[PDB]
């Protein structure tokens, strides 16, 4: 069984796109919380969102003996903003997109860490039920801490929509640095998304290594 089982953690290479894509919609495209909640479905424009940042060269996958993609924690390079969603078609990953771009409008990272310019950004975690509770995602979270000290790079930003991914960081010694309740965002007045329990919201995460 999985409890077991040996597996790798290994840099995600530019080929490895179609992989990570078909594990990602058998896992994160399904159970995502918000994407759960809004049954995704066929999402091309998500496909592009995880493929995105890959070139950075800091994403990385857990995998099996059997050479199986059995988690994924996509990372890219995060820019202090400048002070200077709209076209998405797929009308269920726009209202997500729209919740993020609410999320940074309401919250700024870079406030938090006046003195940091390039920070790490995890944007994709995901992890093949079957090895849930093992500690991979936390796994995959480690080995990016070996770039950051590469890079002279000093805080690792984690977006959280999961209650269990909150958990991972949170184990990690990351702090929640902004929360947004669902119930609480409500764009044009209404409530837009109402997750199952226990995702009560989104958990921004932060990581000083
Ligand atoms: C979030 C996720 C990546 C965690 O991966 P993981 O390798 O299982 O992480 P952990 O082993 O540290 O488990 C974290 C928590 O998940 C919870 N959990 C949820 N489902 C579980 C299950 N099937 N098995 C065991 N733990 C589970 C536990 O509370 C656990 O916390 P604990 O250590 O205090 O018991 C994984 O749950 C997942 O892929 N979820 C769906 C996609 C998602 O929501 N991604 C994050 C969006 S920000």
């Amino acid at each position: 069984g999985p409890l077991g089982s040996p597996y790798t953690i290994e840099l995600i290479q530019p080929e490895d796109g179609e992989a990570v894509i078909a594990m990602l919609k058998t896992f994160f495209f399904k159970d995502e919380p918000l994407n759960t909640f809004l049954d995704l479905g066929e999402c091309k424009e998500l496909e592009k969102y995880s493929l995105k940042p890959l070139p950075d060269n800091c994403s990385y996958k857990a995998v099996n003996k059997k050479g199986e993609i059995i988690g994924v924690f996509l990372n890219g390079l995060m820019r202090r903003p400048s002070p200077d969603a709209d076209s998405c078609e797929h009308p269920k990953f726009k209202k997500i997109l729209s919740l993020m771009d609410h999320v940074e409008e309401q919250f700024n990272i870079f406030d938090v860490y006046p003195d940091e310019e390039l920070i790490l950004d995890g944007k994709i975690l995901s992890v093949d039920t079957n090895y849930r509770g093992l500690g991979i995602a936390g796994r995959l979270t480690e080995r990016a801490y070996e770039y950051m000290r590469e890079n002279g790079i000093n805080v690792y930003h984690v977006l959280c929509s999961s209650h269990y991914s909150a958990r991972v960081m949170e184990k990690l010694g990351f702090h929640e640095v902004f929360r947004m309740q669902f119930a609480d965002y409500k764009p044009q007045g209404e409530v837009v998304f109402k997750p199952a329990a226990p995702h009560v919201g989104i958990q921004v995460m932060a990581k000083e290594v």
